[PDB]
């Protein structure tokens, strides 16, 4: 288990911890350059979007585009720094894909990591909300958005079917790795009740490598494809599942082909009130 984000109330600022280390953290603060998707959309869910003083405009998503007004700190995986500096934040906010730059980053400014937990989804991600909701007293307000969201999960549970298996798959360039529980996108089998037709593919940042051989000998009932293509900005996921092995398969019979759209899976990987709503419904919408 991730260390989550504890906070202490300091007056006029809070003192915050969380897994990459500490941080004293002022109060609204009114300059937060974002390097995570996911909570950009959190700001945006709660209107907070005249704090934001720069996006990592590269990879800055459709669903996102009322952020192309703001400065850009370049992307998700080629940082900006000295954009950075020039912009002087009071507060960075990062996850997983900067990690490495962490040093770097708390230098110019206090940098605040909202990482999310593959092993615990659901508490990293409400910590996650509660934790920046905080710095702008805006719990109560964040907590109902997240109570909606546990309505959709409850409900998504209920119409699951106990006798179908999926397979997630992310394509890129004319290559396919699966994920499966506790993965970056396991909350298809661990939140939402969906069935792994493999429980055993090791978990990697992205995915273990496979063929459409292994689609079919699996035969799920649903597959769920990402499209990094998409992301890189490359050729498409439908090419390469166009075979007749794919064609064969359970999942291809029933029209459970589901492309994801990879903004939200990939990108943003559901850490947003915006985000993870939406994805909630995505597979509610694609399973009934
Ligand atoms: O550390 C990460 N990536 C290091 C960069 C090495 C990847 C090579 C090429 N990647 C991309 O060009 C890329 C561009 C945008 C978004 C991404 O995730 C990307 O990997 C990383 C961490 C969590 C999730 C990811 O997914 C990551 O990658
Ligand atoms: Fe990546």
């Amino acid at each position: 288990a991730m260390l989550p984000i504890s906070m202490s109330d300091e007056g006029d600022s809070f003192l915050v911890k969380d897994s990459l280390g500490e941080n004293k953290i002022p109060k609204n603060p009114s300059k937060v350059v974002i390097l995570d998707l996911g909570i950009l959309d959190t700001f945006d869910a709660l209107k907070l979007n005249d704090k934001v003083v720069g996006v990592p405009a590269k990879n800055l998503p459709k669903y996102l585009q009322q952020f192309k007004n703001k400065p850009s700190v370049g992307g998700v995986q080629q940082v900006d720094f000295e954009a950075i500096n020039a912009l002087k934040p009071d507060l960075i906010i990062i996850s997983g894909r900067q990690s490495k730059f962490y040093d770097k980053l708390k230098e110019i400014a206090p940098t605040l990591f909202v990482g999310l937990d593959n092993a615990n989804f659901l508490s990293s991600f409400e910590n996650n909300v509660l934790s920046v909701a905080k710095l702008y007293g805006l719990e109560k307000e964040a907590l109902e958005k997240i109570s909606d969201i546990k309505n959709e999960i409850e409900k998504a549970k209920s119409i699951v079917d106990e006798d179908k298996k999926a397979l997630i798959i992310l394509t890129n360039s004319n290559k396919i790795s699966a994920f499966g529980p506790q993965s970056r996108f396991g909350i298809i089998h661990d939140v939402l009740g969906i069935n792994a037709v493999d429980e055993n593919i090791k978990v990697g940042t992205h995915g273990k490598s496979i063929n459409s051989e292994f689609i079919l000998e699996k035969n799920p009932d649903y597959i769920f494809v990402v499209d990094r293509n998409v992301i890189l900005g490359n050729e498409r996921a439908q090419g390469i599942l166009d075979n007749a092995l794919v064609a064969k398969t359970k999942a291809a019979q029933n029209k459970k082909i589901i492309y994801l759209d990879p903004e939200y899976w990939y990108l943003a990987s559901g850490n947003g009130l915006e985000s993870l709503k939406t994805m909630i419904l995505e597979i509610k919408n694609a399973v009934k």
